[PDB]
């Protein structure tokens, strides 16, 4: 333990982080105690456990997500954090998606996977992207001034999912309101939605998109996904509707917030808003990941006792990686605290350390943030903050629900 | 279709069967249009198609239960009827249960299954289920007056499927509360629930059930259903999570209906009461399923075009089995209308007609008719009804909520 922070100081609270990401708390573990853990005696939500050890630095991030074999994901699930009433049946399920799953059935199944997040399959996209990136942009342009998150963050990322699965037009309204939906989570402003009757909804239209492509294959990566290769891999329809469920959840919140941080950032900056309105530099959307941190942090279960950073961790112990401090390491970054959108090299790890779950969606990701952020440059070049960002109630998801924004950034009308 | 009754009436509606079954509309469909089709021009509930078949016969009842591979249970599921707000994607996948899927994965799981529900893993139950079924029968005669359905009808079939499956008796209560609010429906006494996380946290149970039972078996039907016998027949984990869902859905409020509408049948025909209490008679339990016909109705889908009680029913219609009709066919029941604890023969189909899904909890669901019967017969032979039955909203369902009794029989405080 550290002086400076006691150990019941709980980093992933939710209604802490509501007010503000523990920056500083986080930095003095990086100095004193970077591999720490926060006592939770009366029992965590979801887990039911006593605590969970809060890993600061790059180097260990990195260590333990090389280290799946001792390090798992399905004993707990990634996310690190739930409310009092989440029920341990709710968490041990969560493995019925990637992201929750340890080998051998994420081997075989992140295998296949990856066939639909190729170089290939991806730049195919780009044109639609782009073309919808420019409307919204434009729309939004329209109105003069309204809600950043809704009007510009929200849809291209649920298009990105759209395109990417080649969903019928008419069936995206749909898909992104069980999207959405599904990660309701505990802020209020949510309370009303039922997120597990949407996850049932969508794995169902899913496997039914999985049953009809099978006889009417495609140029999408459906198609891909459930043809037998050489040694009759493939998704099951299950299975692919358990990989729509996982890419809903993965590729929407996040990649929508990096969005809203990255415009946050270039407010609070204006040079660096400058420099990208001219010089579109290509190592712009790595320095907005970095800065946004969407996943605060997420965790493996020790599988076994291991020894990690001198600190001796036991078997079943969960051990909570803060990509949201790694991101700002002092030993790795130089000046850390500097939006730089030339930052280069830029190890961070806002899509994980390389590993079995490294992000498989990153450069979908990455994308999307330039074909929004160039038909922001193109369409809003002026755009000023009206209000001050709302906070997403979360103790794990560095969310922004609202932020009212001036497009015109002369309160025009248009 | 027939002058009597227009072809826009609705059998099925939850509004008119809150009120009450249609028992005199289905009498003159056995007479005059004994396959019936009934038009829901603006799209029925979940489904989204235009109307269905209504069967009234016994007969044909009997027939399409018979033919399973010409009227399936899979593409609609079992369940005839939806609030409009159901969507299809919930509807197409209540398949992921045993009642709903057809073969072959229905043929190699009800075989499985069938380990569970031999004469002698049911009579294992009886000496536990007796002494509970006395306790509750005391305890609530304790009371003087109550709820009958909250205080008499509803644990037994909850602790049945406890016992069966060994549930651990800390867990009971989470058990049944995930069960009760599974079939949470349409009634809005039960709006405020959610029927998809609790199927979900319940599924995530019996599998952790599954997992432990593996590495220690019991004397329990779980330990049967997940050994591999001579060809390597099993049910996997999650086979199992969706068989313990089926049971909870199965095995719950049907039971209870039957206890409910028995004791309201006994309280209208005291004569049968007396002739109960003196004699035990056997053939009870199978009058009260008759008379209770907890299940009004369930359907299949026809697999292709077929010809039924010289009707032709095209490929892709539902083709809905009335048994509260059939459970009084004229020609089938010797006065169907007098409840006769010695009817013989009583060839009732509220277990359904002998085919592919024959109700598989049958003998499991008399024996708990037969020993809450005897509680009350033993323990309050004299109550009497203080209040109406309150119906439940349901338009397949026979439901009750509440009934208020005096189980004393004299305004007694005990
Ligand atoms: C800025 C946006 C995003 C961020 C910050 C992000 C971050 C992450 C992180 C932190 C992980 C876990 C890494 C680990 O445990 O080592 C992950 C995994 C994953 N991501 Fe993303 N992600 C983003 C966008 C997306 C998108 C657009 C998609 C696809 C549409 C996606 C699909 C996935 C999938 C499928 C996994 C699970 C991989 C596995 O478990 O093997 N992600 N992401
Ligand atoms: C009085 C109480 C009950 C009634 C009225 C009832 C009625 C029915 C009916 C009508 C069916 C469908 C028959 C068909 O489609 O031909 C069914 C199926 C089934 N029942 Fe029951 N049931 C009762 C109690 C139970 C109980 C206690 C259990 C077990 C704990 C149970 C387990 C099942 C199962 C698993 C099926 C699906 C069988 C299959 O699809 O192959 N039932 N029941
Ligand atoms: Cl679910």
């Amino acid at each position: 333990p550290t002086p400076n922070i006691p150990s019941d100081f709980d980093f992933l609270d939710a209604t802490l982080n509501l007010e503000r990401l523990p920056v500083e708390e986080l930095a003095e573990l990086r100095k004193s105690e970077p591999i720490h853990w926060v006592d939770v005696p009366g029992g965590t939500g979801g887990f039911g456990d006593k605590g969970y050890w809060l890993v600061t630095k790059h180097a260990d991030v990195k260590e333990v997500s090389r280290r799946s074999d001792v390090f798992g994901s399905s004993p707990d699930g990634a996310i690190p954090v739930w409310p009092q009433d989440m029920t341990r049946e709710a968490v041990d399920l969560q493995r019925a998606v990637l992201l929750n799953m340890d080998a051998p059935q994420h081997t075989r199944l992140r295998k296949i996977i990856s066939r639909g997040f190729t170089p290939r399959a991806i730049g195919r996209l780009e044109d639609e992207l782009r073309s919808r990136a420019q409307k919204i942009a434009q729309t939004a342009a329209a109105q003069g001034a309204g809600d950043f998150v809704e009007q510009v963050s929200c849809e291209l990322p649920l298009q990105a999912i759209a395109e990417l699965l080649g969903v019928p037009q008419d069936d995206r309204d749909k898909l992104f309101r069980w999207s959405n939906e599904m990660t309701a989570g505990e802020d209020p402003e949510y309370a009303d939605v039922d997120p597990a009757m949407s996850s049932f909804e969508l794995i169902s239209y899913a496997m039914k998109m999985a049953e009809e492509r099978a006889v009417n294959p495609t140029e999408d990566i459906v198609t891909k996904l459930i043809e037998a290769d050489i040694d009759g891999e493939k998704l099951s329809d299950d299975e692919f509707g358990f990989f729509v469920v996982m890419l809903a959840v993965a590729g929407n919140e996040t990649t929508r917030n990096s969005i809203t941080h990255g415009m946050i950032a270039f407010a609070q900056n204006p040079d660096q808003w400058e420099l990208y309105k001219k010089e579109r530099p290509e190592t712009a959307a790595d320095e907005i990941v970095r800065w946004a941190t969407p996943v605060s942090a997420f965790q493996r279960t020790a599988l076994e006792d291991v020894e990690l950073g001198g600190v001796q961790i036991k078997k079943g112990q969960r051990v909570v990686m803060s990509y949201r401090s790694a991101n700002f390491d002092e030993e790795v970054f130089e000046d850390p605290h500097t939006f730089n959108i030339l930052r280069s090299p830029n190890p961070h790890v806002g899509f994980g350390g390389t590993g079995a779950h490294y992000c498989i969606g990153a450069n979908l990701a990455r994308m999307t943030i330039n074909l929004i952020f160039n038909a922001i440059a193109d369409n809003m070049p002026d755009l000023k903050p009206i209000g001050a960002p709302e906070r997403l109630k979360s103790g794990w998801l560095n969310g922004i629900k609202h932020w009212q924004v001036d497009y015109t950034g002369a309160g025009k009308a248009s």
